Protein backbone atom coordinates (compact mmCIF):
# COMPACT_ATOMS: atom_id res chain seq x y z
CA UNK A 1 0.00 0.00 0.00
CA UNK A 2 0.77 3.98 0.14
CA UNK A 3 3.03 2.78 3.31
CA UNK A 4 5.23 0.60 1.19
CA UNK A 5 5.27 2.65 -1.89
CA UNK A 6 6.15 6.03 -0.42
CA UNK A 7 8.25 5.37 2.55
CA UNK A 8 11.51 3.48 3.10
CA UNK A 9 10.95 1.82 6.80
CA UNK A 10 14.50 2.08 8.87
CA UNK A 11 13.24 1.07 12.50
CA UNK A 12 10.57 0.10 14.87
CA UNK A 13 10.45 2.84 17.85
CA UNK A 14 7.59 1.33 20.06
CA UNK A 15 4.92 -1.29 20.03
CA UNK A 16 1.92 -0.90 22.35
CA UNK A 17 -1.32 -3.40 22.52
CA UNK A 18 -2.22 -0.48 20.35
CA UNK A 19 -0.50 -0.75 17.88
CA UNK A 20 3.34 -0.13 16.25
CA UNK A 21 5.60 3.00 15.86
CA UNK A 22 7.85 3.18 12.50
CA UNK A 23 10.61 5.29 11.74
CA UNK A 24 10.22 5.71 8.06
CA UNK A 25 11.66 7.95 5.28
CA UNK A 26 9.48 9.09 2.70
CA UNK A 27 10.84 8.73 -0.82
CA UNK A 28 9.84 12.03 -2.30
CA UNK A 29 10.58 14.41 0.67
CA UNK A 30 13.85 12.70 2.09
CA UNK A 31 12.40 13.55 5.33
CA UNK A 32 12.26 10.96 8.83
CA UNK A 33 8.64 10.54 10.60
CA UNK A 34 7.30 8.67 13.29
CA UNK A 35 4.32 6.54 12.03
CA UNK A 36 2.02 4.71 13.68
CA UNK A 37 -0.36 1.61 12.73
CA UNK A 38 -3.25 0.78 14.53
CA UNK A 39 -5.98 -2.29 13.84
CA UNK A 40 -9.07 -0.70 12.83
CA UNK A 41 -12.22 -2.43 14.76
CA UNK A 42 -14.30 -4.22 12.92
CA UNK A 43 -17.57 -3.21 14.65
CA UNK A 44 -19.22 -0.08 12.71
CA UNK A 45 -19.23 1.39 15.43
CA UNK A 46 -16.18 1.46 17.23
CA UNK A 47 -14.62 2.28 13.86
CA UNK A 48 -16.72 5.46 13.79
CA UNK A 49 -15.25 6.53 16.98
CA UNK A 50 -12.18 5.99 16.07
CA UNK A 51 -12.30 7.85 12.49
CA UNK A 52 -13.52 10.49 14.32
CA UNK A 53 -11.34 10.83 17.18
CA UNK A 54 -8.46 11.22 13.93
CA UNK A 55 -10.46 14.38 12.80
CA UNK A 56 -10.10 16.06 15.87
CA UNK A 57 -6.16 15.29 16.66
CA UNK A 58 -5.53 16.74 13.20
CA UNK A 59 -7.10 20.47 13.94
CA UNK A 60 -4.18 20.20 17.07
CA UNK A 61 -1.30 22.63 16.45
CA UNK A 62 0.42 23.47 20.04
CA UNK A 63 4.18 24.19 20.97
CA UNK A 64 3.84 21.02 23.18
CA UNK A 65 2.14 18.85 20.98
CA UNK A 66 3.79 16.84 18.16
CA UNK A 67 3.44 18.29 14.45
CA UNK A 68 0.82 15.81 12.62
CA UNK A 69 1.36 15.38 8.94
CA UNK A 70 -0.72 12.85 7.77
CA UNK A 71 -3.51 10.14 7.65
CA UNK A 72 -4.83 7.25 5.85
CA UNK A 73 -5.90 3.56 5.52
CA UNK A 74 -4.82 0.63 4.12
CA UNK A 75 -6.67 -2.88 3.77
CA UNK A 76 -4.93 -6.15 4.52
CA UNK A 77 -8.92 -5.97 8.42
CA UNK A 78 -8.15 -2.87 7.88
CA UNK A 79 -5.12 -0.84 8.87
CA UNK A 80 -4.70 3.42 10.22
CA UNK A 81 -1.98 4.76 9.16
CA UNK A 82 -0.72 8.27 11.50
CA UNK A 83 1.90 10.18 10.02
CA UNK A 84 3.67 12.30 12.56
CA UNK A 85 7.15 14.40 12.88
CA UNK A 86 9.98 12.18 14.01
CA UNK A 87 11.40 13.26 17.76
CA UNK A 88 14.61 12.57 19.51
CA UNK A 89 15.13 9.03 20.30
CA UNK A 90 16.30 9.68 24.32
CA UNK A 91 12.82 10.73 25.87
CA UNK A 92 12.62 11.94 29.05
CA UNK A 93 12.83 8.63 31.03
CA UNK A 94 17.01 8.36 29.08
CA UNK A 95 17.16 11.74 30.17
CA UNK A 96 16.33 11.36 33.74
CA UNK A 97 18.68 8.17 33.68
CA UNK A 98 21.66 9.76 32.16
CA UNK A 99 21.64 12.42 34.97
CA UNK A 100 21.80 10.66 38.15
CA UNK A 101 23.15 13.35 40.49
CA UNK A 102 21.42 16.66 42.06
CA UNK A 103 24.51 18.73 40.27
CA UNK A 104 22.94 16.87 36.91
CA UNK A 105 19.59 17.91 37.84
CA UNK A 106 19.34 21.97 37.71
CA UNK A 107 16.08 23.32 39.36
CA UNK A 108 15.53 25.53 36.25
CA UNK A 109 16.39 23.00 33.77
CA UNK A 110 13.78 20.81 35.20
CA UNK A 111 10.96 23.12 35.79
CA UNK A 112 11.12 24.65 32.25
CA UNK A 113 10.63 20.93 31.29
CA UNK A 114 7.60 20.62 33.49
CA UNK A 115 6.53 23.51 32.60
CA UNK A 116 6.41 23.10 28.69
CA UNK A 117 4.61 19.27 29.62
CA UNK A 118 2.09 21.41 31.99
CA UNK A 119 1.40 24.01 28.95
CA UNK A 120 0.26 21.17 26.57
CA UNK A 121 -1.69 19.53 29.03
CA UNK A 122 -3.41 22.90 29.50
CA UNK A 123 -4.17 23.27 26.27
CA UNK A 124 -5.85 19.64 25.85
CA UNK A 125 -7.71 20.61 28.84
CA UNK A 126 -9.07 23.53 27.50
CA UNK A 127 -10.27 21.84 24.51
CA UNK A 128 -12.30 19.40 25.93
CA UNK A 129 -9.34 16.42 25.53
CA UNK A 130 -7.57 14.67 28.00
CA UNK A 131 -4.00 13.06 27.71
CA UNK A 132 -4.10 9.82 29.91
CA UNK A 133 -0.79 8.58 29.01
CA UNK A 134 1.83 10.88 30.62
CA UNK A 135 4.76 9.21 31.81
CA UNK A 136 8.83 9.87 31.18
CA UNK A 137 8.93 7.29 28.56
CA UNK A 138 6.31 8.82 26.58
CA UNK A 139 7.49 12.58 26.83
CA UNK A 140 9.56 13.53 23.92
CA UNK A 141 11.78 16.23 22.50
CA UNK A 142 12.14 17.61 19.33
CA UNK A 143 15.26 17.93 17.53
CA UNK A 144 15.05 21.57 18.47
CA UNK A 145 15.55 20.56 21.64
CA UNK A 146 11.50 20.99 22.43
CA UNK A 147 9.41 19.39 24.94
CA UNK A 148 6.92 16.79 23.31
CA UNK A 149 3.87 15.56 24.95
CA UNK A 150 3.85 11.64 23.84
CA UNK A 151 1.17 9.84 21.69
CA UNK A 152 -2.07 9.79 23.28
CA UNK A 153 -5.81 10.09 22.14
CA UNK A 154 -6.55 6.50 20.45
CA UNK A 155 3.31 -0.33 30.31
CA UNK A 156 3.50 0.60 33.47
CA UNK A 157 0.98 1.89 35.81
CA UNK A 158 3.17 3.97 37.81
CA UNK A 159 2.29 7.19 36.74
CA UNK A 160 -1.37 6.41 36.35
CA UNK A 161 -4.34 7.49 39.13
CA UNK A 162 -5.80 5.85 41.30
CA UNK A 163 -9.42 6.25 39.45
CA UNK A 164 -8.03 5.64 36.00
CA UNK A 165 -6.62 1.88 37.85
CA UNK A 166 -9.49 0.92 38.96
CA UNK A 167 -11.48 1.44 35.68
CA UNK A 168 -13.42 3.75 37.60
CA UNK A 169 -15.08 6.83 36.18
CA UNK A 170 -12.76 9.73 35.65
CA UNK A 171 -12.00 13.35 34.09
CA UNK A 172 -9.33 15.38 32.62
CA UNK A 173 -8.04 15.37 36.53
CA UNK A 174 -6.20 12.25 36.18
CA UNK A 175 -3.45 13.95 33.77
CA UNK A 176 -2.91 15.78 37.09
CA UNK A 177 -2.01 12.85 39.14
CA UNK A 178 0.59 12.49 36.41
CA UNK A 179 2.04 15.69 36.58
CA UNK A 180 2.38 15.82 40.43
CA UNK A 181 4.68 12.57 40.01
CA UNK A 182 6.49 13.65 37.01
CA UNK A 183 7.34 17.20 38.83
CA UNK A 184 8.71 15.05 41.63
CA UNK A 185 10.74 12.25 39.63
CA UNK A 186 12.37 15.53 37.60
CA UNK A 187 13.56 16.86 40.80
CA UNK A 188 14.71 14.12 42.86
CA UNK A 189 17.22 11.66 40.76
CA UNK A 190 17.53 8.01 41.59
CA UNK A 191 20.92 5.80 41.76
CA UNK A 192 18.71 2.76 40.53
CA UNK A 193 16.31 1.26 39.14
CA UNK A 194 14.64 -0.42 42.63
CA UNK A 195 15.26 3.31 44.27
CA UNK A 196 12.79 4.82 42.00
CA UNK A 197 10.15 2.55 42.25
CA UNK A 198 10.31 1.95 45.93
CA UNK A 199 10.44 5.89 46.44
CA UNK A 200 7.67 6.66 43.62
CA UNK A 201 5.25 4.24 44.89
CA UNK A 202 5.30 6.05 48.42
CA UNK A 203 5.38 9.01 46.76
CA UNK A 204 1.74 8.12 45.87
CA UNK A 205 0.90 7.13 49.07
CA UNK A 206 1.92 10.81 49.94
CA UNK A 207 5.39 9.65 51.96
CA UNK A 208 8.37 11.92 50.56
CA UNK A 209 11.78 11.92 51.40
CA UNK A 210 12.64 14.25 53.83
CA UNK A 211 15.86 15.62 51.88
CA UNK A 212 12.77 16.73 49.13
CA UNK A 213 10.42 18.38 51.13
CA UNK A 214 13.58 20.56 52.72
CA UNK A 215 14.98 21.69 49.24
CA UNK A 216 11.95 22.09 47.65
CA UNK A 217 9.46 23.00 49.88
CA UNK A 218 6.88 25.07 47.84
CA UNK A 219 7.05 22.18 45.01
CA UNK A 220 6.50 19.72 47.53
CA UNK A 221 3.18 21.40 48.40
CA UNK A 222 2.12 22.06 44.86
CA UNK A 223 2.97 17.89 44.56
CA UNK A 224 1.15 17.02 47.57
CA UNK A 225 -2.14 18.37 45.98
CA UNK A 226 -1.59 17.30 42.26
CA UNK A 227 -1.74 13.45 44.21
CA UNK A 228 -4.82 13.83 46.19
CA UNK A 229 -6.41 10.57 46.28
CA UNK A 230 -9.39 12.40 45.81
CA UNK A 231 -10.09 13.71 41.84
CA UNK A 232 -11.89 16.64 42.78
CA UNK A 233 -8.98 18.21 45.09
CA UNK A 234 -6.05 18.15 42.69
CA UNK A 235 -5.80 21.87 40.78
CA UNK A 236 -6.57 22.50 37.40
CA UNK A 237 -3.12 23.20 34.65
CA UNK A 238 -3.81 26.17 34.71
CA UNK A 239 -3.30 26.91 38.29
CA UNK A 240 -0.42 24.90 38.33
CA UNK A 241 1.01 26.87 35.18
CA UNK A 242 0.48 30.23 37.38
CA UNK A 243 1.98 28.96 40.34
CA UNK A 244 4.82 30.95 42.14
CA UNK A 245 7.37 28.12 41.80
CA UNK A 246 7.37 29.34 37.95
CA UNK A 247 8.02 33.00 38.78
CA UNK A 248 11.58 33.40 37.33
N1 LIG B 1 6.69 11.35 17.41
C1 LIG B 1 7.58 10.38 17.86
N2 LIG B 1 8.89 10.58 17.67
C2 LIG B 1 9.77 9.67 18.08
C3 LIG B 1 9.45 8.49 18.71
C4 LIG B 1 8.10 8.30 18.90
S1 LIG B 1 7.40 6.91 19.65
C5 LIG B 1 5.82 7.55 19.45
C6 LIG B 1 5.82 8.78 18.82
C7 LIG B 1 4.54 9.44 18.63
C8 LIG B 1 4.29 10.63 19.29
C9 LIG B 1 3.07 11.26 19.19
C10 LIG B 1 2.11 10.66 18.41
C11 LIG B 1 2.35 9.49 17.75
C12 LIG B 1 3.56 8.85 17.85
C13 LIG B 1 1.17 9.03 16.97
C14 LIG B 1 0.16 10.12 17.26
N3 LIG B 1 0.80 11.08 18.14
C15 LIG B 1 0.14 12.07 18.84
O1 LIG B 1 0.68 12.92 19.54
C16 LIG B 1 -1.35 12.08 18.66
C17 LIG B 1 -1.71 13.11 17.65
C18 LIG B 1 -2.16 12.73 16.41
C19 LIG B 1 -2.48 13.68 15.46
C20 LIG B 1 -2.37 15.02 15.76
C21 LIG B 1 -1.92 15.41 17.00
C22 LIG B 1 -1.59 14.46 17.95
C23 LIG B 1 7.14 9.22 18.49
Amino acid sequence: GRYLTDFEPIQCLGRGGFGVVFEAKNKVDDCNYAIKRIRLPNRELAREKVMREVKALAKLEHPGIVRYFNAWLEKNKVYLYIQMQLCRKENLKDWMNGRCTIEERERSVCLHIFLQIAEAVEFLHSKGLMHRDLKPSNIFFTMDDVVKVGDFGLGTKLYMSPEQIHGNSYSHKVDIFSLGLILFELLYPFSTQMERVRTLTDVRNLKFPPLFTQKYPCEYVMVQDMLSPSPMERPEAINIIENAVFED
